[PDB]
């Protein structure tokens, strides 16, 4: 029932370390991040997933300065994810996303995959060339990414918190994101939490849609 | 899984069967998905136009004229078709409505809790709007985080979508008088059942492998 799972899912402020994802979970998490959909099938994304001590250390050095209230998170949940865009889009990656359509069998003819190439340009080219928006184009996927993510590892049953709450310069500069062509955006521990989380027994708190919705 | 499965199986829907509606019950869950949806100090800077009139759906359709025309029988055609809209700006009334709003539902125990509360969303408010200078991106990233959300839900109540980019917005924001109420529209989303002409259905899904997009740590 995910209405249910919507409805229950919260942002969680404490984790209790000693409870790890399972095997299982932990790959589950990795097929929710590479299967998100995302405009022309872009893909605009990195991910590093944290599960070692050394590991999530090495991203809580951003939860610095006005962000230290969101260190312990990354510190003490079982698996920290950290989404990341690229910086710019390159003809290097839009031929590599629709090679891959092509071995996946999406193509039915050498005309069919030049059409699916056409229109990905199109798309590409309006943000890259005309706009000049392609790094907020990127960014705006991989948030669509990271909200099919939270509702899936809640539907998992495991508790999750985004953070935009952390120096990106810090982490960026960490991993050497920048030379690799990406810079991080969210970071979202995922484990368990612990009684110490106080939304876990919070209300939940939205705007009535008299405000924010028309139905037409 | 009961929603690893959900992922893998969901597709972008390229056409829809007209004649498949919503329940009443489907209808008002969708509602639901999009309110519920987390944000960024819950500042929830989004509206949502739930066409599912044929001349409410006809109106949304306007949009994808010019390059986007073969866009125009997704909107007509789904049962339900939901116009995300961002916030253009953050005005102090909208942050006032939503730490009045949580106090509402009892999620401070005292004032001096709520007015840290205030502080610290005005602090996120201030960073962007004053000094990176991309408020209405911060925004409009808030709403593609709902789009994901979304889209995975519907999937899991069984029903078809597909999210549309290939829209003017310019010509839906007009028609639905919107920059003059303070929002824009980013994501146009037709929900309901496919037909035989969606192509997309049969297809295997594609993406990037891990190797390329992964590191773990
Ligand atoms: C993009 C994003 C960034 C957020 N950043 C933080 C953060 O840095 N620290 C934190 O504790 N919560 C963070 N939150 C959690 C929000 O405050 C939360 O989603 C909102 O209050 C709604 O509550 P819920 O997630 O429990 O439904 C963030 C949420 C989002 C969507
Ligand atoms: C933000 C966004 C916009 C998209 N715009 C369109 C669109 O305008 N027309 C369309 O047919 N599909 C659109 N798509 C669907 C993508 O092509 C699709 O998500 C991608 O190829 C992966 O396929 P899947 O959704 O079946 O998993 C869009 C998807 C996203 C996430």
């Amino acid at each position: 029932d995910i209405i249910s799972v919507a409805l229950k899912r919260h942002s969680t402020k404490a984790f209790d370390a000693s409870k790890k994802l399972t095997p299982e979970q932990a790959e589950q998490i990795k097929t929710l991040l590479q299967y998100s959909p995302s405009s022309t099938n872009s893909q605009p994304w990195h991910f590093i997933v944290a599960s070692t001590e050394e590991g999530k250390a090495r991203v809580a050095k951003s939860a610095a300065g006005n962000y230290v209230f969101n260190e312990r998170k990354m510190l003490d949940a079982s698996h920290v994810v950290v989404f990341c865009a690229k910086t710019a889009m390159d003809d290097v990656w839009l031929k590599l996303v629709v090679d891959q359509e092509d071995a996946d069998g999406r193509f039915a003819t050498p005309e069919a995959k030049a059409a699916n190439d056409k229109g990905r340009k199109f798309f590409a080219d309006m943000h890259r060339k005309d706009l000049h928006d392609d790094a907020e184009w990127m960014a705006k996927q991989v948030y669509l990414n990271v909200g099919n993510f939270l509702l899936g590892v809640a539907a998992l049953g495991l508790d999750a918190v985004p953070i935009e709450g952390f120096d990106a310069a810090i982490l960026d500069a960490e991993f050497g994101l920048k030379e690799k062509g990406y810079t991080s955006l969210v970071v979202v521990p995922v484990g368990h939490h612990s009684v110490e989380d106080f939304n876990a027994t919070l209300p939940k708190s939205r705007l009535p849609q008299n405000i924010t919705l028309t139905e037409v």
